[PDB]
């Protein structure tokens, strides 16, 4: 009779999500228009519930299935989940320090290249794995690292390049690629907040060796908390794998023979995994990323066009060259020779009900936790400065309706006494 | 119908439990005595249910009632939520890292003494940043540190102690702390397989500056994957939340005037948190907790009192002095003059459908990962080595009631012959 009893609670499930998830009608000056956000529905909570009574708990069923239909969408074979975007990244850079990897291993003291305009836990692993990160520069209006300036920053101890598609947007992976391929750089793609987009053709995050991915509230699918690292080497894989399962196994050492698998260690690892509530939800959510991906592409393209009205005193995002960015928000940059400060602006958009986010980090040297980092940068900082002094970003996704944006570029042309 | 929606869907799940959740009955040599286990119901599929349908995803309502619940059964005021046991563990020794506690911040090189008989992420943490563990052998049969070795270990760069009540049983707190307190060492509970546990009537992580528990099925109570980071001061308390939450503030750097607070950087963070739905679990389980340990203790005194009759070849688990362990599984040495193997044992009660383990990694300093750590051993590993080549643990959890027990009993008496 349990077959019935979910059955049965799936649809007083379905009934209760058409009511509570149901999208409110849009109204000036009352409703919000936050910068990002999630899109649950029925399937979302229907699955999680299945979830829940499996009592299974741990990843399983429903993980399974999450990993595969990712990789499906990724066009990669091998997809692991774990706690985080954040978490993802860390793996991802901690994986290549496996003595497995001979020579090509990340040691400590070793340069990550990467740039000063991100998130923070884009680069804190390789920080937080002893080596030294360093920066170039980045490009303004696709708020990407200048590849032009990659190059000079290699030396003698350059192992890898790790870099995210920023916003959505991806960067020069032609030009990263060559560097890379040219010095034997591994290169880990950061695809956090790029779920979707391509490059040449090809999806983001198959560039490299390795990508993450990440399903906080704020990406392109959600599962509350949770990330995915995945490559195409069984390799790095499997090294992966260990590292986020307490570094176990699957010689060295000198353990008794008959010593369990289960607990004999290869690496220095972490317990980095998740729950199957959160693979459900996760594996509702991949049954609207081709929609979000394209309602994303279009609310970016209406609201530009629309915002084209105001190129006076703000420049416009940029798509990078040969590029389909999955866009996870609209950055924007307000020029210094307008008269007024980011500051005002944000303040009279929030006062308007809607929402705005600087660019993560701005200028990760100049945040507080970096004052005694060991880092280098090669060049200036210029654009990156830029960034933090001058970039911010508003919503483009799911869930806002042309009425959304139409309002969003009123109150854009109302602050710069466009509609006298 | 919105409540009421959701009144008649806790039926369905309730009654769901009671076929899905019930206790098979006890059948000798088919049925399974597992090492431990999870022990879930009605309760926790419901509640896991609600956060489901709440459509927060991130932790929130549940989480908070988790984090308060658990801060008054342990007698704590701050509780933090994280991915897993191994991740409290991380977040507890990296959060001593912070520039914020002055001169007696952990810095790279510095010495933390702890145990090589124990868990990966117990040590690990303390190799991942940069520190160098510092070993002393354990006792038998208690299983916990010599404390009476840590006075020698000690040295100008010791700034910490890291370890475990391993498996429920208490190490010498009174010797620790005493040695902690003298040279002033900022001291770790690992509470992760001794939830419960007590020592001279006050609860287990409550002694030191920093707690941690685990809630990963085989452990006291399970959110499939999760654990927490427990403390009674207030600056700790930040400082963890914040590596928790990517570092994030909760003054230093270069950043513009007015830049948002919430992309403002103070530590070098991870992102370790976890969803409402596995604190949802967590809660339910709660409610349990008393009654586990309570079963747990009993387990024991039964398990160990009929075993009694092996004591010429096997040596019984022995509560450490003063102290009132919460069981977490039942650890035994098998003597090296009883003309067997472990492995023999080991697969004889494997066959006979009764659960072992080994005791995690037996000696750290042997596992291969350990190939090329740099860690200090002062004395020998004597014990510990003995413990990685004899010891072994059986199932006391409570899943297993007295027929369960029974039944193992009859078995180690029929492999050494005593049923004649
Ligand atoms: C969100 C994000 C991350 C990490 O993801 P979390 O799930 O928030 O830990 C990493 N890099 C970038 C660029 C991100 O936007
Ligand atoms: C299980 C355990 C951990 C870590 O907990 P997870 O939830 O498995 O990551 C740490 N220390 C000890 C002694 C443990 O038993």
């Amino acid at each position: 009779s349990q077959e019935e009893l979910r059955q049965q609670i799936a649809e007083l499930v379905a009934q209760y999500a058409e009511t509570a998830m149901a999208p409110k009608p849009f109204e000036a000056g009352k409703s919000v228009v936050p910068p990002s956000g999630k899109v649950i529905g029925t399937k979302e909570l229907q699955l999680m519930v299945e979830a829940s009574l499996d009592g299974w708990l741990t990843t399983g069923r429903f993980n399974d299935a999450f990993e595969k239909k990712l990789g499906e969408y990724l066009g990669v074979p091998y997809v692991l989940t774990t706690t985080s975007g954040s978490s993802a990244n860390l793996l991802a850079l901690t994986a290549l320090t496996s003595p497995k990897l001979g020579v090509r291993a990340l040691k400590p003291g070793d340069e990550v290249i990467t740039v000063a305009a991100g998130f923070p836990t884009t680069v804190n692993p390789t920080i937080q794995n002893g080596l030294i990160p360093v920066f170039v520069d980045v490009d303004i209006p696709t708020y990407n690292v200048n590849a032009s300036l990659i190059e000079a920053a290699v030396s003698d101890k350059t192992k890898a390049i790790m870099i995210a598609h920023t916003l959505g947007n991806l960067f020069d992976l032609a030009e990263v690629r060559r560097v890379a391929d040219k010095y034997n750089l591994w290169l880990i793609e950061d695809c956090c907040d790029a779920l979707g987009s391509t490059y040449d053709g090809k999806m983001a995050g198959t560039f490299g060796d390795i990508g993450t991915v990440s399903f906080y509230p704020a990406k392109h699918i959600t599962m509350g908390e949770g990330g995915a690292v995945f490559t195409q080497s069984a390799e790095l894989k499997s090294i992966i794998e260990s590292f986020r399962d307490w570094g176990r196994d699957c010689q060295l050492g000198s353990l008794p023979f008959g010593y369990d698998h289960k607990y004999t260690y290869s690496h220095l690892g972490y317990n980095l995994k998740i729950t199957d509530m959160q693979a459900a939800c996760g594996l509702a959510q991949l049954e609207r990323i081709e929609e979000f991906v394209e309602k994303r592409k279009a609310n970016f393209k209406y609201l530009k066009d629309a915002l084209q009205s105001c190129a006076d005193f703000i420049e416009l995002p940029e798509a990078t060259e040969n590029s389909d960015p999955s866009w996870f928000g609209f950055p924007i940059t307000l020029k210094e020779d307008s008269g007024v400060s980011r500051i005002d602006l944000v303040k009279f958009l929030d006062e308007a009900k809607v929402g705005t986010r600087l660019l993560f980090a701005g200028n990760l040297t100049r945040q507080p936790y970096f004052h005694d980092v060991k880092y280098r940068v090669v060049g200036e900082l210029t654009n990156t400065d830029r960034i933090m002094n001058q970039t911010f970003w508003i919503g483009i996704y799911p869930g806002l309706t042309h009425d959304h944006l139409d309002y969003v570029v009123s109150k854009f042309e109302e602050f710069f006494g466009l509609n006298f």
